[PDB]
C-alpha cells in the first residue's frame, strides 16, 4: 500500500520536475505532492523501515519540516493563483522554497538581476516583486541606491538589502562602491 502510495506519489513528482510547466497550477501541485511524500516517507519510517527500494528513509522531523513548509508554499501560492498574476507565466524556480527565502523574505518574484557591491558580494535586484497582504495582492518593483536594494509600495521604501550593514560582514571601514550595469553608486 504505502511503498506504492508513496511509489505513485514519487512518481507525479518526478513527471512535474521533468514538464518545466509555466503554470503555477502545477506548481501548487508539485507543493501538494511533496506534501504527500513526506506525510508518506513519515508513515514509513513509523512502521519500522529505514529503506524502500533504494532510497535511504529519511528522520521523522526531517519529514515534518519538509510537510511544513509545503503546505506554506501550497497555500501562498494558491492565494496568488486567484489573481491576475496567477496568469503570469510561473516557473518552479520561481516557486521554490529557496527562492521566497532570499531578500524580500516570504515574497514571490521574477526577473531578479544581479547587482555587485565592492568594499566583493552580489545580490538580487527583483524588477518584479508580489507582496501579500492578507489574501489580496499588490506588484510593486526595485530600485537601488547607495543605501541599499529596495522596492517601493507607495511613498514609503522597503530595504531587503542593505549595504551598510552588509558592510560590517567584511571591510572595517564605512566605504563600499556599488555596480548596476555600468552604472556606479558610492557612498
Amino acid at each position: 500500500a504505502i511503498a506504492k502510495r508513496l511509489d505513485a506519489c514519487q512518481d507525479q513528482l518526478l513527471e512535474l520536475y521533468e514538464e518545466n510547466s509555466i503554470d503555477i497550477h502545477k506548481h501548487i501541485m508539485h507543493w501538494k505532492c511533496i506534501r504527500l511524500e513526506s506525510v508518506l516517507l513519515h508513515k514509513a519510517k513509523q512502521m519500522g523501515l529505514s529503506h524502500i527500494g533504494l532510497q535511504v528513509v529519511p528522520p521523522l522531523t526531517v519529514s515534518e519540516t519538509k510537510g511544513h513548509n509545503a503546505i506554506e508554499m501550497q497555500m501562498h501560492l494558491e492565494s496568488l493563483a486567484k489573481t491576475q498574476y496567477g496568469v503570469e507565466p510561473w516557473t518552479l524556480q520561481d516557486t521554490s522554497y529557496e527562492m521566497w527565502l532570499t531578500p524580500p523574505k516570504r515574497c514571490f518574484k521574477k526577473q531578479g538581476n544581479t547587482v555587485e557591491v565592492k568594499f566583493v558580494m552580489e545580490y538580487v535586484v527583483w524588477t518584479h516583486i508580489y507582496l501579500q497582504d492578507n489574501d489580496s495582492w499588490v506588484k510593486v518593483t526595485s530600485s537601488v541606491d547607495a543605501k541599499g536594494i529596495y522596492y517601493t509600495c507607495g511613498q514609503f521604501k522597503t530595504y531587503y538589502v542593505n549595504f551598510n550593514k552588509e558592510a560590517q560582514k567584511y571591510g572595517s571601514t564605512n566605504h563600499w562602491e556599488v555596480c548596476y550595469g555600468s552604472t556606479v553608486i558610492c557612498s
